[PDB]
């Protein structure tokens, strides 16, 4: 039989589901523990009024009207037939990649042949690059795919299936590379950053689970929505032993064996995804049911919870602060300036490029008003400007500023994962700030225009509204960048410290549990309090490094 029927038979699928279920159970215990802590922290910020200050730019409240992002014909390699077929390929408003047999089939409202969420994917523009990337997916390879055009585009994922496209011209290749890069970035941004409770509870639980498996530091596969990330977590853990078991059973030449493993991995990824979805959504519903009860206890007992948290922290400080401060002084503090410099330069270039692109587009609109000498086509020009933050070409020069980013870890070595994650996060911030700029410009211009078509010439109020939005932009850009640099420095330095401190602490921390009043245990965790103690040991150096640099400008 075929590869999947042979190697993923019912018995093997049951074993995989059992192992997956054990991982999900352990993760969900971390998640339920984290949930009340995330709730307490968010409520403390709101009640004490210590959340993020209000931005100067306005934020769009309703999404833009849904429009197709891009479409065109592509060739796609077909896994079943091994034949290349034309496909009409469409990117909807939500940045899925949708493939139809042809455009005529699309017009007749025929179902799509595939709908692809590209979270966790990477783009390759040559077959050799792709073969190099998968070349060591099975062991011992060095211990002794052919495209109809010269312009391929390949989508690779560590666990899910790979897609093979090609285009007729370098121009089409370049366009689809930008669009698919936008798709990946959009799908990776699957948990809203301003989620108050669910987001932080989930991502902290992921980190704590990984730490319990002795995995510290930024994780490249913390991308996509919750179920995708959980699927990545399971595949990371189960992949090695599944590969060790099935690898020797695969028959053929090295690249054929590599392709069979990709097919097996995708099938397991699907099975894991559905199992994780069911298990996670069950627990999410359970925590949401008791969240109001938790809110009442937090609101009533706020001051006593803070007191209990501070008492626990004081005992942890007494235990770990000497060794922590030495480790920061000797092994973190010397390197904070260099890491900050590496992050600041491309990030600040990118935010400045957003400003320049915004300024040019508003001026181009202003030129149109002067040329028609009138207000009457403003709605047409504002509609195009309203979408600038999602323009598949015009934003590319901003995003490109991040590709020179190279970050060392605290072993003074290039950190691939930190670099990847922080380029993605920086680019998402750039998209947000561009959208805020054009939304603010539109809103303020409409206000200004209530004065009348020519109380003074329209191009004077346009340029005055533009100058007002630019000052709001410059303020918000510095706010956003300072927060981003602080967050990134913390996310590089704290996992390093926790790993160095683990032989001292991991056996000893449970002894502090007895200090937590049982009715507060959903809101206070020994581990989280300990991690906050460690965080405070780098806070001075980080705030001062971002201060002394004044990197936020």
């Amino acid at each position: 039989g075929d590869v999947l029927s042979t190697h993923l038979d019912d018995a093997r699928r049951q074993h995989i589901a059992e192992k997956t279920g054990k991982i999900l159970t352990e993760f969900l215990q971390f998640y339920e523990d984290q949930y009340g802590v995330a709730l307490f922290n968010s409520m403390r910020h709101e009640i004490e009024g210590t959340g993020l200050p209000q931005a100067q730019l306005l934020w769009r409240k309703v999404p833009l009207d849904e429009r197709i992002v891009f479409s065109g014909n592509l060739f796609q390699h077909q896994e079943d037939s091994k034949k290349w077929r034309n496909r009409f390929s469409l990117v909807p408003h939500n940045y899925g990649l949708v493939l139809y047999e042809n455009k005529a089939a699309y017009e007749r409202q025929v179902p799509p042949r595939a709908v692809i969420n590209s979270a966790g994917y990477k783009i390759l523009t040559s077959v050799d690059q792709y073969l190099e990337l998968i070349g060591n997916s099975l062991p011992g390879t060095t211990a002794k795919l052919k495209c109809p055009t010269q312009f391929p585009l390949i989508l690779w994922h560590p666990y899910a299936r790979h897609y093979y496209f090609c285009m007729m011209t370098e121009a089409e290749q370049d366009k689809w590379q930008a669009v698919l890069q936008d798709c990946i970035r959009h799908c990776n941004n699957g948990i809203p950053e301003d989620s108050k409770v669910e987001g932080p509870a989930f991502t902290d639980a992921i980190r704590m689970y990984r730490q319990s498996k002795e995995l510290y530091g930024t994780w490249e596969m913390l991308c996509g929505n919750e179920v995708q990330i959980l699927s990545n977590l399971v595949m990371e853990e189960l992949g090695p032993e599944l590969k060790a078991e099935l690898g020797p059973r695969l028959k053929g030449k090295p690249q054929e064996r590599q392709r069979q493993w990709i097919q097996i991995s995708d099938a397991v990824y699907h099975m894991v995804y559905e199992q994780a979805k069911a298990r996670f959504e069950e627990v999410l519903s359970k925590v949401q049911q008791v969240q109001p009860a938790m809110q009442a206890v937090i609101r009533t007992d706020m001051d006593q919870i803070i007191t209990s948290k501070e008492h626990l922290a004081s005992k942890i400080r007494a235990f770990i602060l000497p060794k922590a401060e030495v480790c920061v002084r000797n092994h973190v503090q010397p390197y904070i300036p260099s890491i900050l410099e590496a992050l600041m330069v491309p990030t600040s270039q990118g935010f400045t490029e957003v400003r320049d692109v915004f300024f040019k587009e508003v001026t181009d609109m202003n030129l149109n008003v002067i040329n028609e000498g009138g207000i009457d086509k403003l709605g047409e020009y504002m509609e195009k400007l309203s979408r600038l933050a999602y323009h598949p070409l015009k934003m590319q020069s901003c995003y490109e500023k991040m590709e020179s980013l190279r970050l060392d870890g605290l072993q003074q070595r290039f950190d691939v994962s930190s670099t990847s994650v922080f380029k993605q996060r920086a680019q998402i911030h750039m998209r947000e700030q561009m959208d805020n700029a054009v939304y603010t410009f539109e809103t303020l211009l409409h206000q200004e225009l209530g004065k009348g078509p020519t109380k003074e010439e329209l191009c004077k109020s346009i340029q005055r509204v533009l100058e007002r939005v630019l000052k709001k932009y410059d303020y918000d850009s510095s706010s956003v960048r300072k927060r981003f640099f602080r967050e990134a420095l913390l996310q590089i330095s704290i996992p390093f410290l926790l790993k160095k401190l683990a032989p001292t602490c991991k056996s000893e921390l449970p002894r502090f549990q007895e200090l937590i009043f049982e009715d507060f245990a959903r809101f206070i965790l020994v581990e989280n309090t300990y991690e906050e103690v460690v965080l405070q040991t780098v806070m001075k150096d980080i705030l001062q490094a971002v201060k002394e640099a004044a990197v936020q400008r």
